[PDB]
């Protein structure tokens, strides 16, 4: 029932070099970028990345993996030019389960996430975590003890219910279905907004979420 | 006297980043480039890079290499997409000057020619050697002995002259001048103009120019 409020103009398939680079144009000059990922669903086999998500405040870049053919020059420079700068914010909702993954399904996407680095990548349950602790945190949509996966986070935050039931939904297929992209485009944006929530309430209470977010990128 | 045809919307001075990856993400698609380039003056030092131009028939970009501070990969991108391709042709006057002269300047823009080896590149110095054996071939405007540079093939194949007097202009300083800017664009872009101007003599002619173009290219 969550939406994605940009207009449809503002979601791009990537499914071309000229629309990678177009997409790299855009995201190298940001300062916050969230991502998710979808993946084929697996039988025993290895896995296999379908779809790369990475949102802004005004557009959201879906990396049609299956289709757009990139070599390791094109991973390596989305890696260098956003992914692993530690000027650039990237949000996250348990990253270490896809970055690990994609060292072995897309070996020169090569993504450093690790004690001495988080490359400014920050996940959301780790924030998630360490504002329940603050007694005086509350959420716009409050609710006790709620299991901590991301549909409840959007709950607490959006006060909106996560359509959730295409997230098992056949990746491998093409064409995607209309609702499989739309369910993929709101999967990384809506960190976007989970993060603002999160940044307005820190505020409402007197803390600093800036200096709160420095913190959780050194631990 | 020559003046480029394009509007000034759809000449880019890249220096940045971003407008790189911009100008990457058309180059990456076009079918033919012509690419030129201007250095710093010398002063019995080595040699660096001011502009790399590329030009399709729609847009010019002028790679500002003393401002866009780019890295090793990003001039890899460039080798990769553009010059590095055999299914893209680029035009040239000469190429093997700068290309030389870019292996020790930007040592990861890992370019290649030799008039064997060519990457797709093609030399119009070599074509305008290579028509003259066709008894039936003349240019446009032709002149019975010329020295062959660039200039005199402009006014060959167009008519028109070439203004060279930023040729050795102080590519060093920044901000560039408007007249600078326009040199560099022009001094691409009149390659494609060059080529067209060949292929369509020899089309008129009852000549195939793929068929020569294919031959210079191996």
């Amino acid at each position: 029932a969550h939406t994605l409020r940009l207009d449809e103009s503002h979601v791009h398939l990537v499914d071309s070099k000229d629309k990678f680079y177009a997409m790299l144009s855009d995201l190298c000059r940001q300062s916050m970028i969230a991502f998710a990922s979808e993946w084929k669903p697996t039988f025993g086999g290895a896995n296999e990345v379908s779809l790369i998500q990475l949102a802004t405040w005004d557009d959201v870049y879906m990396i049609d993996v299956m289709v757009s053919q990139l070599e390791p020059l094109d991973w390596a420079a989305l890696a260098k030019n956003v992914f692993n700068r530690d000027d650039v914010l990237k949000l996250s909702f348990a990253p270490s389960t896809d970055i690990s993954m994609f060292q072995k399904a897309l070996p020169s996407f090569n993504v450093m996430y690790s004690s001495q680095s988080t490359s400014a990548i920050l996940d959301l349950q780790l924030l998630w975590r360490h504002v329940e602790r603050f007694d005086s945190f509350r959420f716009p949509y409050h609710e006790e003890s709620v299991n901590q996966n991301l549909a409840n986070l959007v709950r607490l935050c959006l006060g909106k219910k996560l359509d959730k039931s295409n997230q098992f939904s056949n990746w491998a297929q093409r064409p995607l279905r209309k609702e499989q992209l739309r369910y993929a485009a709101l999967d990384a944006f809506c960190l976007l907004e989970i993060y603002d929530a999160i940044e307005k309430q820190l505020t409402h209470i007197q803390l600093d979420p800036n200096e709160i977010l420095n913190a959780l990128l050194n631990d």
